[PDB]
This record gives C-alpha cells, sequence and structure tokens, in this order.
C-alpha cells in the first residue's frame, strides 16, 4: 500500500576541505520493480515522490549525516522493489549515502548501499540508478532488471572522446602523455610512456584534455586532473586529504623553501650530521615570510611544529627513536633489506661470481670483478656458502647500467651500478661482504673497513647502493608495482562489472583513492619539475626509467610465494603450512606477509564459491569475461602477447587473480609505503641521490675524506634542499588518514544481503586479529631480536593489520589510498 523510507545523505559542505531545502519538491525518488515488467520486459517505474520530512529520530547517524523521511505509493500491479532513480533538482550536488525501506518483518527490509555523489539533474544524460544490495552474477539478474544493469554499464564506459568533467563516471584508458609541459619549455618534454615497444606502461585515466600546442601527442596541462567523480574522496577533516598535500608541496611550498636558498637565508649546504639531527630536535630557522606561506596550509601545517615566526621542526623519525648512529652499522645495512623500506629485491646467489645479462658490445665485459678469496664469510668457502644456500644479493647492476651515462651527463647527478654481496651468518643475520661499483664505458670493489680512510670509502660505498635502492623503490617497488599496476584493473572493474556482481563487491574495497592519489601524483610527483624529478637521483629520465623495468614485469609473480621463490629466498616445499621454506628463515617481511597472505587466500577461497559452483560458471559469466580480456589486452595492453596471463576459464584462476589484486592493493603496498619516514626520515639512511663519484687519490677532495668524513658524505649524497622537500613529501604518503578503511574493514555492514559472504567475511576479520597476536609475539620472541629489531631497536609493526590515525609505522589499509 504504502512503503515507509529513510534515506541518509550528506550536504556538501560536510566534506569539503540548509537542510530544509533539500524538502518540498527539490529531491525526486522513483523505485524500479524487480519483478514486475512493462511491455519491453523492463522493471515497472513509479511514481515521482519527494523527500517528506527531517528525521532526526535515528540513531544510528553518522557525523554530517542526515536522514530524511519518504512515502511510495506502491500498489499491487508494482511487485517488489530492486532499483530506484533520483533526481536532484537543486544547483548544489548531495552525496547519497542510503535509501531503507521498511516492511512488517525485518527480513523484508530492502537496503540500497549508495555512497554517490548525485548533482543537479540536467548535468546528466541519464537519470542515475541505484540498486538493492542483492549479488547477482549475469546470468542470475532478475529478468526485469537485465536492461538496467546493461545500460548502467555502458554509461560508465562512455565513448572514448570527449573532455572529462567534474560530474562525470566515466571509466577509460589512456597513455601517460601528461607529464611533459612541452608548451611551457621544450625541456619539460617527456617521452609518452605506454603504446609502444620501445616505453611499454600500464595505462592510466583518461582524461580527454586534448593536445598541447607544440606536441599532438603530449595532453595539455588542466588545473584539475580528471578522476571519475566518485573517486573523488571528499573527507570530513580536511586534515584527512592527505592527497591534497602533494599539490601544495610543490605548488607552494618547494618555491618557498627555494626563495629562501636563493636570498642566502639559511646555509646552502649541511656541514654535519648534527645539521641533520637539528631539523627534528631545535629545528631549522627560516625567515618569516617563508613559514607564513606554510603554515596556514590544510594537511601542510600537520607536518611540522612551529614557533609561528622562524622554526620548523620535523618528527622524529623512529629509525633513530633508540640510537642516533645505528644506522651505520653494516648489521643495520643488512637488515634493512628484508625488514626495510624495501625489502623485495634482495636474491638469492648459486653462481659465482655474478654475471650481467647486458650487451657486451655496448657495455663491455660486465662479468663480476669480485673474487671469492677476497671475502671474510666467518670460515666458510665459497663452495660451502653456496652449496648451504648462505650468499645472497642486492644487483641493481644491469637495471642501471642503461642510465648511467645519461644520469652522469647532469650537472649534480652522479651515479654507480652497484652490487651487493651478502652472507647469512650461523646467527641468522646478514653480512655485508662485498660492494661492486660499476661505470660503462673506474669500476671498483669495495670490502667492508671499519679503520682509516677505507672505513669512509666503505660507507660511501653504501650511501652508493642506498641511492640505487631508493630509486628503485620508489619508482618500481612502490610506484610501478602498486600506484601504476593497479589502475588498470581499477579501470576495467567499473566499466565491465555491474555493481551487483559479486567480483565488484570483492575487489571494490581494496581500490578505495586509488585512481585520486594517481591522478594527483600525475600532476604533481610524477610529472616534469614534480616531486621525484627534483629530488630523486634520475631526474628527468625517473619515470621512464620504471618503463624500462615495466618490460619484465609479470602479473603472477606478484603473487608472494613466486616471488620468493623466483628471487631465490625460498624453495617449494609442500611439508610447510605455506608451503615455501625460507632459505632467510628469520625474514620478517616474508615471515609475516605469508600469514597475510594464507589469510586473504582463505577469504577468496570461502567466497568464490558462494557464487561458482564450476569451472563452467567461470567461463559462462560474461561480465567477468569482459572484464578480464579488457584489462589485459587494454589495460596492461603493451604486455597483452606475455604468455603467462591466466586466461580466467576455471574457479582456480579465479581465486588466482582475485587474491594477486588484494595482495598489491593493501599488504604489499603497505610494506612498500608506510616505512618510508620511519627509515627515510634521516637523509643519511635513505639518500635520494648522489652527486659525485669517489674521489681520486691526491686530490682536495681526497684530503677532505680523511680528515672529515662526515662532510665527504653530505657532499655525495642529497642536498639540503631537494632534502628538505624530499622529506615533507615522504611525511604525508607515511601517514594515515583518520578515516581510512583497513583490512578487515568495509565502509557499511550491509554491502550484500548475502549472510554467507557476510558471516566468511567475519571470520576474515577474526583470522587478522589471530595474526596481529602472532606478529606481536615475533617481536617480542628474542632469539628473532637480531632481524626484527636490528641494532635500531625497531621492531617491525609494518604488517600488524590494525592501526590508529597518523605516523604509525604499522596497519595495512584495503587499498592503495596514499
Ligand atoms: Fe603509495
Amino acid at each position: 500500500h504504502k512503503i515507509k523510507g529513510t534515506v541518509v545523505l550528506m550536504p556538501k559542505n560536510e566534506l569539503e576541505v540548509n537542510l530544509n531545502a533539500f524538502l518540498g519538491r527539490s529531491v525526486s525518488l522513483q523505485l524500479i520493480s524487480a519483478t514486475k515488467a512493462d511491455a519491453h520486459g523492463k522493471g515497472k517505474v513509479g511514481k515521482d515522490t519527494f523527500l517528506e520530512g527531517i528525521n532526526t529520530s535515528l540513531p544510528t547517524l553518522g557525523a554530517g549525516e542526515s536522514a530524511f523521511n519518504i512515502h511510495f505509493e506502491w500498489d499491487g500491479s508494482m511487485g517488489i522493489p530492486g532499483a530506484f532513480y533520483i533526481k536532484n533538482y537543486m544547483q548544489v550536488e548531495f552525496f547519497l549515502k542510503s535509501l531503507t525501506l521498511e516492511a512488517i518483518s525485518n527480513q523484508g527490509t530492502i537496503r540500497f548501499v549508495c555512497n554517490s555523489w548525485v548533482y543537479n539533474t540536467k548535468l546528466y544524460k541519464s537519470v542515475r540508478i541505484f540498486f538493492a544490495n542483492h549479488t547477482y552474477v549475469p546470468s542470475e539478474t532478475p529478468a526485469p532488471l537485465v536492461e538496467y544493469r546493461e545500460e548502467e554499464l555502458k554509461s560508465l564506459r562512455g565513448n572514448g572522446t570527449g573532455e572529462r568533467k567534474e560530474y562525470d563516471r566515466i571509466y577509460d584508458y589512456d597513455v601517460y602523455n601528461d607529464l611533459g609541459n612541452p608548451d611551457k619549455s621544450e625541456k619539460l618534454a617527456r617521452p609518452v610512456l605506454g603504446g609502444s615497444s620501445t616505453f611499454p606502461y600500464p595505462r592510466r585515466g583518461r582524461t580527454g584534455r586534448g593536445p598541447t600546442v607544440t606536441d599532438p601527442n603530449t595532453e595539455k596541462q588542466g588545473e584539475v586532473f580528471y578522476v571519475p567523480r566518485d573517486e573523488n574522496l571528499g573527507h570530513l577533516k580536511s586534515k584527512d586529504a592527505l592527497e591534497i598535500g602533494t599539490k601544495s608541496l610543490s605548488q607552494i611550498v618547494q618555491p618557498a623553501f627555494e626563495s629562501a636558498f636563493d636570498l642566502k637565508s639559511t646555509p646552502i649546504e649541511f656541514h654535519s650530521f648534527q645539521d641533520v639531527h637539528d631539523l627534528y630536535e631545535g629545528g631549522i630557522k627560516l625567515p618569516r615570510d617563508v613559514i607564513s606561506t606554510i603554515i596556514p596550509l590544510p594537511v601542510i601545517k600537520e607536518l611540522y611544529r612551529t614557533d609561528g615566526q622562524h622554526i620548523l621542526k620535523f618528527p622524529q623519525p623512529h629509525v633513530v627513536q633508540v640510537s642516533q648512529s645505528a644506522w651505520m652499522t653494516d648489521e643495520e645495512f643488512a637488515r634493512e633489506m628484508i625488514a626495510g623500506v624495501n625489502p623485495c629485491v634482495i636474491r638469492g646467489l648459486e653462481e659465482f661470481p655474478p654475471k650481467s645479462n647486458l650487451d657486451p658490445a655496448i657495455y663491455g665485459d660486465q662479468s663480476s670483478k669480485i673474487t671469492a678469496d677476497s671475502l671474510d664469510l666467518d670460515g666458510y668457502t665459497m663452495d660451502e656458502a653456496l652449496g648451504s644456500r648462505r650468499l645472497f644479493m642486492l644487483d641493481y647492476h644491469d637495471i642501471f647500467m642503461p642510465y648511467v651515462r645519461q644520469i652522469n651527463q647532469l650537472n649534480s647527478a652522479k651515479t654507480y651500478a652497484t652490487r651487493t654481496i651478502l652472507f647469512l651468518r650461523e646467527d641468522g643475520t646478514l653480512k655485508p661482504v662485498a660492494i661492486e661499483l660499476s661505470l660503462p664505458h673506474v669500476s671498483q670493489v669495495v670490502l667492508p673497513a671499519k679503520e682509516g680512510v677505507e672505513s669512509t670509502i666503505w660507507l660511501l660505498a653504501k650511501a652508493y647502493v642506498i641511492v640505487n635502492d631508493s630509486c628503485y623503490h620508489q619508482l618500481m617497488s612502490h610506484w610501478l608495482n602498486t600506484h601504476a599496476a593497479m589502475e588498470p584493473f581499477v579501470i576495467a572493474t567499473h566499466r565491465h562489472l555491474s555493481v551487483l556482481h559479486p567480483i565488484y563487491k570483492l575487489l571494490t574495497p581494496h581500490y578505495r583513492n586509488n585512481m585520486n592519489i594517481n591522478a594527483l601524483a600525475r600532476q604533481s610527483l610524477i610529472n616534469a619539475n614534480g616531486i621525484i624529478e627534483t629530488t630523486f637521483l634520475p631526474s628527468k629520465y625517473s619515470v621512464e626509467m620504471s618503463s624500462a623495468v615495466y618490460k619484465n614485469w609479470v602479473f603472477t609473480d606478484q603473487a608472494l610465494p613466486a616471488d620468493l621463490i623466483k628471487r631465490g629466498v625460498a624453495i617449494k616445499d609442500p611439508s610447510t603450512p605455506h608451503g615455501v621454506r625460507l632459505l632467510i628463515e628469520d625474514y620478517p617481511y616474508a615471515a609475516d606477509g605469508l600469514e597475510i597472505w594464507a589469510a586473504i587466500k582463505t577469504w577468496v577461497q570461502e567466497y568464490v564459491p558462494l557464487y561458482y559452483a564450476r569451472d563452467d560458471d567461470v567461463k559462462n559469466d560474461s561480465e567477468l569475461q569482459h572484464w578480464w580480456k579488457e584489462a589485459v589486452e587494454k589495460g596492461h595492453g603493451d604486455l597483452k602477447d606475455k604468455p603467462w596471463w591466466p586466461k580466467l576459464q576455471t574457479l582456480e584462476d579465479l581465486v588466482e587473480v582475485c587474491l594477486i589484486i588484494i595482495w598489491i592493493a593493501s599488504a604489499l603496498h603497505a610494506a612498500v609505503n608506510f616505512g618510508q619516514y620511519p627509515y627515510g626520515g634521516l637523509i643519511m639512511n635513505r639518500p635520494t641521490a648522489s652527486r659525485r663519484l669517489l674521489p681520486e687519490k691526491g686530490t682536495p677532495e681526497y684530503e677532505e675524506m680523511i680528515n672529515n668524513h662526515e662532510k665527504a658524505y653530505l657532499r655525495t649524497i642529497t642536498s639540503k634542499l631537494p632534502t628538505l622537500i624530499s622529506l615533507s613529501a615522504i611525511e604525508i604518503l607515511s601517514t594515515h588518514a583518520s578515516d581510512e578503511v583497513y583490512l578487515g574493514q568495509r565502509d557499511n555492514p550491509h554491502w550484500t544481503s548475502d549472510s554467507k559472504a557476510l558471516q566468511a567475511f567475519q571470520k576474515f576479520g577474526n583470522k587478522l586479529k589471530e595474526i596481529e597476536e602472532k606478529l606481536v609475539r615475533r617481536n617480542n620472541d628474542p632469539s628473532l631480536q637480531g632481524n626484527r629489531l636490528g641494532p635500531v631497536q625497531l621492531p617491525y609493526t609494518l604488517l600488524y593489520p590494525s592501526s590508529e590515525e597518523g605516523l604509525t609505522f604499522r596497519g595495512i589499509p584495503n587499498s592503495i589510498s596514499i
């Protein structure tokens, strides 16, 4: 007869960085039948129904939320509602949370989970439609809803043309042709990444602003880089809009810092290690007009403590919280390769010497010059060490050698291509035993030393290694393997899986804020003269170097067990719980990771069978098949010919693909992202650039090395000004916003009506709490102190599932959210 409903929404003002106006004829809803169809087979549509009154007597409401009453006339000819249209006649958009229809019983309640911005009706080509929270593979869709389902998908795809506007909900692909700024200056031209065999690259979200005047292949600049509207996350609290901090850092803060150095208001260079420690003790003193430009900015103002006049004070990095000098030890240098910011590059060594795969015609003999007899392996012979699998390496030789010549031509950059040899001691810790520093076209081996000028040469050798590692970490482990690799799957999901689809509901929580942070990164982080180019060694070659590495990116090798085996740090072993035996038993990233991997695997294995009983059902799901086809052939289309792509013809394939996607977006990104300021907030520990080669004997640079090793170090690594910018950047990227959604959580508890899926999700969340307790016990186990805490006394918490807000060195978000 009449159906009572409650609409929950958020006015615009609540999510930026008058309630009676919603009443009257301002907002119309029309219910759509799931069971009665018109003559053309489409669900019957009801009459325009308007919000009747405010509902303050609702206790479930959250911050910024308002609830409205509504009553629908729905007679016996109309059936059961499964969807609704909404039309906003106001001039201002609002954020629609939910619609709930009440019935005589609690089972007869129908829930609509919306979470979508609704703009004025005149801006939309099609009326906004929303579905109830029932889950349906395509063949199970109630017949009267079939055409609505497909038409909404078509609306989300668009036609591949047009400039995208703020309120568009159109997902499509384009190449990375929007990073250069040639119309401003020819020196800001950058290669188009993607769509060629020279520069393969994952696609990003299409924006459609059109060509520059000087280069038809490059996309012109804009003040706002479009993302589909519901990707562009609002926040209740402006301090949680961390993603906009990078834009302010580049466009406002960096020019202000630069002015202070131009005017010689502060020393241009660090002169001692104390000058660096000062940054988080008494602070750095800057002119008042610089401070007054910085501290009124949202987000930016949270990065520093200030006296309001002259002081900016950075927070104390975790890595120096117990020992100011432990970072200099060989033990910590080695330990951070398995428990640091970038713990996933080290490889097992099964032959010696290590060899290069580079073309000898271009580079020279590239056989390693390290000799077995020069190494102190704690009394082991090389034969013994290899055979017991105690030798490991951090090999950046082949990755960097193709670019060293171009980098070293730049004015203030000089680098080597490095290899580091590591030995696994009988006590279970890694020992660095040699570093090889190579140039193309002298190339030196450096051995550990604790005394004399040689100990300084060794300290500098470690710095060149970490410059390699930092660049690889930021551009490859972090930017390429998580942010960039994931965006094509986000695009494909929205274009081809209905909101009704079980796999849409499984994956989309692991996409939150991903396209948004990436678009802001294209604008201010990885663009020409952006933050990365300004602060990291390779300058304008940074992003294209990640294209060279993408040539070898393999989707199925992103699975954690596969990665460990590929790198030779584990072996296949069915006698173990996880199917792999670690060659470095105490390996913190891998040992904790395997626990998280297994819990996600169990969740996916218990969810997929709820909707697919047999391999046939996977093959016959046309949305799933279109989704995976497009993700590979367009989204990662430069690699579409590779044989290792799963074909998605079996349940096992579907589980594997979903598990890998969830892994990349949650635990992998967390493990490489949230340690950036904790380890790298001391620039000497994680230098981002090197500016000169090793001094030659008999030069004043060499004499300086003998008499003042701290100054020799600081002249080698990142200069003070880029240090200040990069520390601010990585402080932002290392912070959890207070509205983060962590692994095992979801934003709405009624995301599906299927009680079976809800219970399996409850079990997943409980397992994560069990694992966190297990990991806590590992960090309290004295036998594992050597690798989990190290000389820096910093327990490895980066894979604890839960976290409070802030710069916490722990917590696994669902998604690539920062
Ligand atoms: Fe990130």
